[PDB]
């Protein structure tokens, strides 16, 4: 290897965690997934790049289902496909919890919990240390340093959330379910598990009733149009909250961007 293993990642959380666990060791790139990860269909060029790589890392078969149809053996490729969330426990989708198509029941937005981002980093560090065992002492040392700062960041917002008077927030899509359950909050998504799941009229009426009931002052959006109409019917305000679905394109690391989003959330819920 020149620079190292040529690793390709699914989207921004996986890219950031692989780049921080690997450190200055390997050449890590990610396919262009700015346009939605839930409604992302890869091109032939991206698939050819994945087959010409050493390691491909994706989050879960519940998010990037197109990574399951990948078959490296029949295409004479040596790429090692790694599921970064193998072994993790996925909670039920809000609104489908007592349901018993089976991929729809589990929420894949598990990288926004600071603690479950840390679990993903350990799994990547172990998996990359089965694939390139010689540099394993570094994959763990860097994985162990990220979990500590994620643990350092989770015991810091615990008290801020603990003293919040309002524990309910509404978001453009249902992505903050794990983060909300982490700090004892109650969230409601307008578009649900996927931004292409626009609400039904009855669901829209129930969302209006919910905003009026729990005195939700602001609606967190992403940088959808239906979310931009409830401001009239409810009188709420529009504040930004990035679910880190894509690259923020700045100098901060992953946990720093997560810290910024949590800080916005904590300053609003007071
Ligand atoms: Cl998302
Ligand atoms: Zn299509
Ligand atoms: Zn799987
Ligand atoms: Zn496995
Ligand atoms: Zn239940
Ligand atoms: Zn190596
Ligand atoms: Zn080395
Ligand atoms: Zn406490
Ligand atoms: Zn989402
Ligand atoms: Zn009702
Ligand atoms: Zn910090």
């Amino acid at each position: 290897p020149g620079k190292g293993m040529k690793i390709v990642t699914s989207f921004y959380p996986i890219y950031a965690m692989v780049k921080e666990v690997s450190g200055d060791l390997n050449d890590v790139r990610m396919i262009q997934s700015s346009s939605g990860i839930h409604s992302f269909e890869p091109s032939a060029n991206d698939i050819a790049a994945i087959y010409d790589a050493d390691v491909f890392v994706y989050h879960s078969h519940t998010l990037e289902s197109w990574a399951g149809s990948l078959d490296p053996n029949l295409k004479k490729s040596k790429v090692k496909v790694l599921e970064a969330s193998e072994g993790m426990t996925l909670e039920r989708v809000p609104g489908l919890e007592d349901v018993e198509d089976e991929k729809t029941l589990y929420d894949p937005h598990t990288w926004l919990d600071p603690e479950k981002a840390g679990e993903e980093a350990q799994i990547i560090a172990d998996k990359l240390s089965e694939v390139d065992s010689e540099h394993k002492e570094t994959y763990q040392k860097n994985a162990q340093a990220f979990i500590k700062k994620a643990q350092e960041l989770t015991k810091k917002f615990q008290p801020k959330f603990e003293k919040a008077t309002q524990k309910t927030f509404v978001t453009q899509h249902t992505a903050f379910s794990y983060l909300a359950k982490r700090f004892g909050l109650n969230q409601l998504g307008i578009a649900g598990i996927s931004p292409e799941q626009e609400p039904s009229p009855r669901q829209l009426t129930e969302i209006q009733e919910f905003v009026k009931t729990y005195k939700v002052k602001t609606i967190f959006t992403e940088s959808s149009k239906v979310a931009e109409t409830l401001v009239k019917s409810t009188g709420v305000g529009l504040k930004t909250l990035n679910p880190l679905q894509s690259d923020p394109q700045n100098d901060k690391t992953y946990l720093e961007n997560l810290e910024e989003n949590m800080s916005i959330l904590a300053e609003e819920l007071k």
